[PDB]
């Protein structure tokens, strides 16, 4: 036809991406690993390798200037961690109103024949560098008429994204330390205690007619119990901390896109003030300076729609992150207590 | 007044005909309320120390519970360890019937207090003279069998002294971990949660205060859990250390007593060997064997009683510790559940 046109609509939070009219989701599952991808809109599953993921990712970066594109996991439990984060990546892709409609993404998810695969790759390599469309569905209010008010919005988001990048990094660092603290210090303390309870028991077995075999076994049971709890601490991060880190990792990449995204838009804001001022001196034509203004305005709404979409996904993802972490901790400490109440019952006899 | 009788586990102290208990309260003067006394009695630590030094001079073959140190949690831990000391005293068949101990509990006067004090000072029967107080069994046990029993207890007491020291060391380290390490990690986690929430408040119209409040609630929760860990040793670890301290004092009483017994067995074989060679009068060699038989009975009774209390106190120790650990991790789980509902719905 002509070109794809992404729409920006007004909403409760202000400018937002109009939803994908043809929504879908995609599951990721299983010396070359070919991940089995099953999108909702396809009749047959699709097998793609990280190499193919990396191809698409590079295509996305060159295509979308104002949109934050989710980062892939490292190129180099690495295998398991990769799949968890490819899933998180995929979900963020499918739930993004613009990224989910990208033709290169569609070719990535639908193409079966390998002969058509090569063609569809080169076909997506000539678009981009075509930048964007961004039609605006609503009518421009009197509040958004000043690009100054829009630029002030961008500045507050920059400062926000800076401290969020700090808090996320700090939390991700703390979590990774807890993992080692769980495999190390936590396990060690419970195992020194259990080893001590075993030492007490062994000493109590050195006088056969004057010692109770029941008590000596109970204390010995508590010894093995605490030594088993130590192993529970060591095996716990895989249930709660790992998934939290995966979530934080997703937002490391999203937040890392913003510095450049914001830099571009502030450059457009300066180009507007420059073009207009130059048009006031007489060294610039007015209608050309008008085109700069109106274009900067439209992509300003796009950015506003993206920051809006970021907050929307953030609130969903962080809610589920805290919930999932706490539910597991609750389970973990419940399991701990049951071990203790199991070994306490040994002393009833 | 004292007697040693045979039993299922062998030689043992005859039970106190008039058993009792004594509560210790802190209204420094301690409020002591003997259950068999008509009126409560107030005593300071110096009074305990006086009584303690009387027991050392009096009962040589008996293992006397050590008094807590004379020189934070100090002065509070003394109250706990004086209770354990008192309980061991009133539950000992010999020590509980001691006249000076009864004077220490049932003297509500003051002039009579100084009098009874002197009464215990100039006691004719002490040490080796105390051995003529209690009567032994009429049964005859092989002297070699007794020595083997003592030697078995010697090996046991040494290994237990180590295992107790091991657990005592581990527990003391656990107290510091609770105040330091365990608290710190929770404090770090909640602090990070706090920062996340704070950073979420930097873009006011676009961020949910409901979510930020829940996140910062979880932060204050994990910080609260940190302080719970810091306060926890007072509920379980402190009590366990008090029990181990009690038995470290008891196990230290034995080496000297055992050594005296080993010397008693030695002089029996010694005197008899030379009595046969005509180097000593047999009647005097008999008096040595007789003396060894008596002290051997007293030691077996003490070793039996030590085991009797050991299995009780350690059963209760392990029970009290576990029960408090259980309650602790339940209270933690409640803190976590309380903060999870903040994310509803």
């Amino acid at each position: 036809y002509f070109q794809s046109m992404y729409s920006i609509e007004m909403g409760p939070r202000g400018p937002q991406w109009k939803a994908n009219p043809h929504p879908f989701a995609c599951s990721v599952e299983d010396s070359y690993i070919s991940y089995k991808l099953t999108p909702t809109h396809a009749a047959s599953p699709v097998y793609r390798r990280y190499k193919h993921f990396d191809w698409l990712y590079n295509r996305l970066l060159h295509k979308f200037t104002v949109i934050s594109v989710p980062h892939l996991p490292e190129k180099q439990d690495f295998i398991e961690k990769r799949k968890r984060r490819l899933i998180l990546w995929m979900d963020h892709m499918t739930s993004h109103p613009v990224l989910s409609q990208y033709e290169g993404f569609q070719h990535f998810l639908s193409c079966l024949d390998d002969k058509q695969w090569k063609m569809g790759k080169r076909r997506a390599e000539k678009d981009e560098m075509v930048g964007a469309s961004f039609l605006l569905t609503f009518q421009i209010p009197t509040e958004h008429q000043d690009l100054q008010d829009v630029e002030d919005r961008v500045d507050t988001f920059k400062a926000f994204s800076k401290k969020m990048d700090d808090s996320v990094l700090q939390l991700s660092t703390v979590a990774s330390e807890l993992v080692r603290k769980h495999v190390g210090g936590f396990r060690k303390e419970f195992q020194k205690l259990g080893s001590a309870f075993q030492a007490i028991s062994h000493s109590f077995q050195m006088d056969p007619p004057f010692c109770s075999e029941a008590l000596n076994s109970a204390i010995s049971h508590t010894g093995r119990t605490y030594e088993a709890i130590g192993e529970m601490f060591a095996e716990q991060p895989k249930n709660d901390l790992f998934q939290m880190l995966d979530t934080l990792s997703l937002y490391q990449g999203l937040l890392s896109n913003f510095p450049d995204i914001i830099h571009l838009q502030k450059g457009a804001f300066a180009k507007v003030k420059e073009s207009q001022r130059m048009s006031d001196e007489g060294r610039m034509v007015q209608d050309e300076a008008d085109g700069i203004r109106r274009r900067c305005r439209v992509v300003g709404f796009a950015l506003q729609a993206e920051m809006n979409h970021f907050h929307q996904r953030r609130e969903l993802d962080f809610k589920h992150m805290m919930q999932n972490y706490l539910r597991q901790q609750i389970l973990f400490y419940q399991r701990v207590g049951q071990q203790l109440e199991k070994t306490l019952r040994m002393y009833d006899n």
